[PDB]
């Protein structure tokens, strides 16, 4: 849903507090996320943190960088430290869904985190770009 | 819903970002807005922007007025301008339905908003007004 | 819903404007609210204001608190005033659902705002602390 997407990428932001770590485990499933999810996740930490942490080539290494570990360029501090391993990479993977609410991620993507990160259809997703049928 | 006008009238204001001049055909269809949609802007248009950019008077002048041009006061620069026609129009059509978290629209059309604009039922959407049942 | 949460006590804050106050019921009912609610709106007061207003210590007089008057220190002045006293309850009762997104209140009450307030199943809100299953 659009609304869903716009709340949940404009509360948090920039400090994940005591309770918004676990903001993506919410929206996505808790499992194992499938390869959509990943390369939606790889594609918007690629255009929001390349220029300064790298980028990431593979949605395998987007896997071995979530969860675990790090993968960004040598010597390049972590995005976002919030506690423990378990909290810190679920933060980790919660500061990129707030990129629906960003002017650096392009509207294609917005579109596709709807369609992949949310439940949303594309043909109805289709209709965050402009145009006009004298409505 | 509720959260959903809140959200979708909190997230866009002043500066209609790359990706949020869409959010009245992402909220409304993408046909042709039938007559109470219609009157519901024509009457948050005129609450909102008839003070300086003059008023409309009916349901039919809103629809030219939102589509293609104007209808404003003679002289008036737009009230919001973003790029080509076919987004100005969106963004002209957007830039209303942030009245429902204003404090210049009142309650009865927050409630009218609720009613035509997002999908609510009129005595659900009643109790937007005061009143206390000892709960 | 994590985002109707997130959308509605983030929105309102520290002025409950012409068209907030009605808040909670809005989300709750508007007939009596049972005892989950009540209960958990007294540990949300509790928390959110017991440190200068003094907290209330039964579910009871929770109730007593709300809709008429108050039961806070002697001496001390009303959490919030807005106007008449079918506003000024509602709008006493909505101050409190804002403590899903502060930082005052705990995850535990949040998941419990999340179970008994708005319309959500304990095990699929139990993902609101951290956790990583390798996603």
């Amino acid at each position: 849903k659009y609304a869903m997407a716009v709340a949940i990428g404009g509360s948090l932001g920039s400090q994940l507090s005591e309770a918004q770590v676990s903001a993506a485990r919410v929206v996505l499933g808790n499992g194992v996320w499938r390869d959509a999810v990943i390369d939606v996740l790889r594609k918007l930490h690629n255009v929001m943190y390349g220029g300064k942490y790298g980028r990431i080539d593979d949605i395998a290494a987007m896997r071995s960088y979530l969860n675990d570990g790090t993968g960004l360029l040598p010597g390049s501090e972590p995005i976002v430290d919030v506690g423990g391993a378990e909290g810190n990479a679920c933060a980790r993977a919660t500061i990129l869904l707030r990129g629906f609410s960003s002017t650096m991620v392009g509207v294609d993507l917005k579109i596709q985190m709807l369609v992949e990160l949310y439940g949303a259809e594309p043909a109805t997703a289709a209709l965050l770009y402009r145009g006009w049928t004298m409505q």
